[PDB]
This record gives C-alpha cells, sequence and structure tokens, in this order.
C-alpha cells in the first residue's frame, strides 16, 4: 500500500500493522478538523471506486435519498456480478457514498466506494464501461437533476489515485460520507440480493474501512475476485 501526501509531496509504503496505526493517526487528525491531502494508489488489484462528476440543471445539490442510493447499489452490483469474477459462497460487501459538500456553479459529485471487493484493474474498467450501458442508472440520475447522466462516470476511476477519506485538494473541501449499505450475495441463492444501510458506521475508523487497499478493516473484510 502506497500513500501520497500531496501537501508535503512525500510518498510512503506501509505494512498492515503500520497502515492501521497510520490510519489510526489520520482518523484522529480527521476528527480534529485537520486538512489532509492523502492519496492511495489503487495498483493493479484492489477495491473498486466509482467517481461521478455531475453537471446539474440547477445550483442545488441533488437529494440523493437513501432509497435512490440503495437502487444504485443494486444496479452497480449487477454489473459487478456480470464481470464473472465473484467467488462462490455467501459474502458481505459494503457500498459507501461520499458526497461533495455543496453544488458549485451547477457542478456536483459523489464517490461510490466498494473497498472490500478486491479485483483487478481490468475488471474495474469493464464494470465502469458496462455501467454506461445502464439505462436505469441514467434515468435515476436524470430524475435527480443531473444534466449529463450519460457521461458523468469518470472512465479513469479504475486507475486514478484515490483520496483517503477526509482528504481533499488544498483548494477544495473533502467529500462527506452520507451513508453506507450492506450487500450479501450467495451463489446458492443468486436471485436474493439484500441491501440494507450499515448499522453504526460512525463507530468505525472511516479512513481505514473506506480504504481501497486496506485488508485489515473491522467492518470491511476483503472478498477476493477471480
Ligand atoms: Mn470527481
Ligand atoms: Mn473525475
Amino acid at each position: 500500500t502506497n500513500i501520497i501526501n500531496r501537501i508535503t509531496g512525500k510518498t510512503y509504503a506501509l505494512p498492515s500493522t503500520e497502515l492501521l496505526r497510520f490510519y489510526e493517526h489520520l482518523e484522529q487528525c480527521r476528527k480534529q478538523g485537520a486538512l489532509m491531502y492523502f492519496l492511495e494508489r489503487q495498483g493493479t488489484y484492489s477495491g473498486l471506486m466509482l467517481d461521478y462528476d455531475l453537471k446539474l440543471n440547477t445550483n442545488a445539490a441533488p437529494s440523493l435519498e437513501s432509497s435512490v442510493l440503495s437502487r444504485l447499489c443494486h444496479r452497480i452490483f449487477v454489473h459487478i456480478k456480470n464481470s464473472s469474477v465473484l467467488p462462490e459462497g455467501s459474502h458481505k460487501i459494503h457500498f459507501f457514498f461520499t458526497l461533495k459538500p455543496e453544488a458549485v456553479q451547477g457542478k456536483y459529485g459523489f464517490h461510490v466506494l466498494i473497498p472490500g471487493l478486491k479485483m483487478a484493474a481490468s475488471t474495474k474498467k469493464s464494470i465502469i464501461a458496462s455501467l454506461q450501458h445502464d439505462a436505469t442508472v441514467q434515468k435515476i440520475l436524470h430524475e435527480q437533476g443531473v444534466a449529463n447522466p450519460e457521461s458523468c462516470l469518470d472512465p479513469h476511476s479504475a486507475s486514478v489515485p484515490s483520496l483517503l477519506y477526509g482528504s481533499s485538494k488544498l483548494n477544495h473541501r473533502p467529500y462527506q460520507l452520507k451513508t453506507g449499505f450492506e450487500l450479501v450475495f450467495d451463489s446458492s441463492d443468486p436471485d436474493y440480493i439484500p441491501i440494507h444501510q450499515i448499522k453504526n458506521i460512525e463507530s468505525y475508523n472511516l479512513v481505514s474501512e473506506l480504504s481501497l487497499t486496506n485488508e485489515q478493516g473491522s467492518l470491511v473484510r476483503p472478498v477476493y475476485c477471480a
């Protein structure tokens, strides 16, 4: 796991035990209001992040209710499963939605983090490309006021360095976690896909759990894809 401090320009490379202590520190710094610009490199095999760059019809943030976010989780999981990469059995994967604080001149954004589902970069690009054939996702975004529902998912989401939670550019404010969902898929019951909001998200180390390269989270336990 490699970390980039865009403020000090320095780079890092930590082990599991160290990372958690690294993330323990960063988490402390987060709950103290410190401004951070930490990025993690996705590498070639890690969690998935979807970066949505929204152009809006008005200058007000979309509502993005949990009912809508739950719908997007289902659609995103369909394209994940369609990549034919999930392992057999019953497994728990988590979706996290971090949102831009405010709409600025009609521009808005949100990130969908599935940090525990470790997969290859080629698999991520296939899912990202497949997610743009999805008329249901486009309609959902359209009903939210998004002016570019056909071109809002950044194709480089599979390779761009990913901001750690609480980090931002020296000019911008960091994205804020709105809610997170728990999805359970079972190869012995493929039609059953329960999606529910995670209980007590605030009780976890958010920097650690949402990390795409972390494998020692408490809530987010890794599920390795083919
Ligand atoms: Mn963005
Ligand atoms: Mn982008």
